[PDB]
RNA sequence: UUUUUUUUUUUUUUUUUUUUUUUUUUUUUUUUUUUUUUUUUUUUU
């Protein structure tokens, strides 16, 4: 490959591109660096005063988001959470035998001195403190992620929540489109108070404060969907990770599967910083995401599909992949699982069946090299018996969105 | 067999020149099914050239 | 920028000779392998009028 | 008398944006827009 050359005058032509560094980052290769997570909790003047500072913020205008997180760190104080037993993650020690661990159990650091009104607010808010103005700053981060009238649906949702023996109203009224509440995605220590909110009641599931969860949920494998694709694929297909890691058949889907299981990440771990690796600012760009897995995550999100998966219909359909050849890749895994059903007998009374008792007919079960072989003698074309099956799968989806998967697999296979 | 020029040239030679039924069928399926294209693009181009 | 306007006095009905440019560019033969394809009479003629040295 | 691209130049040329993302997915739940007291033709003598 290395010398190519013009035919017509024998002259040496260099075919190249221009770069593309921009590379992933890990969890792991980041507490090589730094110990500890940088909470930098602005002001630390006036906790009562800051109730109202939000409070009045929030009825329409501009609320400091500096502010909101001097508030948070206050509510959330609450050094509640019995340790059932251990809690370590990437070398960090958190939390020992029955140690009485809070919720900010990792870094604060001071910061800044600039602040907006000065002292003491409108004494107006009584306490009902904790009890669901802290869910609700929470919750408008859920709200802030999206971008399209599901806005105007998931903050319904945020509403009747703060009623949980609560009951009081709501707030603002100015639509979102990212304008409003949006800004505070983008600050790293709101991020970080977010994600240890999600973390500690995670680990503290039984607590009475772990409904902040709802509305703090969506930062645990923010940016790990490939991930969360290959379990799903599992899921669906019903075999095992190592079955279904010989059933990658494209270069660039094992290079990207790979690049997921590096050995050192701790993401099998059960309560691990490893999730909320882009909120508490571990990583810069995730090695998890679909964009970084473009080609893993089209394969087993076409796959799952014709496997009748309802989440894939609606997935994205990356750019710069390719196409063809990943699309007959996940046609012959998705036809092999199809054809090739589990059935096994499970229970009896004495009485079991055993097993053991036309040329172009696909092979017994779910082997790839069994499969591989079988493909190779149909002259490395998908049969009309798997194109009808494909098809099948297809038809009948209705409503598919524009640059979605499904609209790709219907519009392949269903002319 | 494989996506080699010289291969795939003198495969073209024996169809003298003229591409094929199915390799015009294989265009045929790849540009049917486009939506609302805009005109002078190489999309309403090719979906007039091998769908009809 | 005083071009945008006074550019159609270039090649102002000189018409012809531009499907000549437009001809070779999409057939992509040599100009004079364009000539040979001419097959009419009067369409040689023209050619002659159009290509006096 | 004309002229005979409802062509036009200056680069250009995804009604492409990269900041990271990407089920108009969140599940704590829990999922017949079932429910119990008989009953069970919008049956009558």
């Amino acid at each position: 490959s290395v010398t190519v050359k013009r035919i017509i005058d024998n002259t040496v032509i260099v075919p190249k591109l221009p770069a593309n560094e921009d590379p992933v980052e890990y969890p792991a290769d980041y507490f090589r660096k730094s110990k500890e997570i940088p909470l930098y909790i602005n002001t630390t003047k006036s906790l009562s005063d800051l109730r109202g500072y939000v409070y009045q913020g929030l009825k329409s205008g501009n609320v400091s988001i500096i502010h909101v997180n001097s508030y948070l760190y206050g509510a959330l104080k609450d050094i509640r959470g019995k340790l059932d037993k251990d809690w370590s993650s990437f070398g960090i020690n958190i939390g020992k035998a029955g140690d009485t661990i809070g919720i900010f159990d990792l870094v604060s650091l001071k910061a800044l001195d600039g602040v907006l009104p000065d002292g003491v607010s409108d004494a107006s808010r009584t306490s009902a403190d904790d009890k669901w103005l802290p869910l609700y700053l929470l919750g408008l981060y859920r709200v802030g992620r999206t971008q399209m009238p599901e806005y105007r649906k998931k903050l319904m949702d945020g509403l009747t929540n703060q009623c949980k023996m609560i009951n009081e109203q709501f707030e603002p009224l100015v639509p979102e489109g990212r304008d409003i509440f949006d800004v505070w995605g983008n600050d790293s220590n709101y991020t970080k108070i977010v994600a240890a909110v999600d973390m500690f009641f995670h680990m503290f599931k039984k607590h009475e404060c772990a409904s902040f969860r709802y509305g703090t949920i969506v930062s645990r494998f923010k940016d790990c969907a490939a991930l969360a694709t290959f379990g799903h694929l599992c899921k669906i297909t019903g075999m095992s990770t190592e079955d279904v890691t010989t059933w990658i058949l494209n270069r660039e889907v094992a290079d990207e599967m790979v690049q997921m299981m590096l050995p050192g990440q701790e993401i099998d771990k059960a309560d691990s910083y490893m999730p909320y690796l882009i909120d508490f600012g571990l990583s810069s760009k995730s090695p998890y995401s679909s964009v970084k897995n473009p080609a893993f995550h089209f394969w087993g999100q076409l796959t799952a599909l014709l496997l009748r998966s309802t989440r894939a219909r609606n997935a994205r359909q990356p750019d710069d992949i390719e196409y063809t050849s990943l699309t007959t890749a996940g046609l012959l895994y998705a036809y092999a699982v199809g054809s090739s059903a589990d059935l096994a007998q499970q229970f009896c009374v004495g009485d079991n069946k055993y097993t053991p008792d036309t040329t172009n007919a696909p092979p017994q079960g779910r082997d790839v090299v069994e499969w591989l072989g079988w493909f190779e003698d149909q002259n490395r074309k998908p049969t009309p018996d798997m194109m009808q099956y494909a098809k099948r799968a297809v038809m009948s989806l209705q409503g598919l969105r524009e640059k979605t998967i499904g609209k790709y697999a219907k519009s392949e296979f269903d002319k």
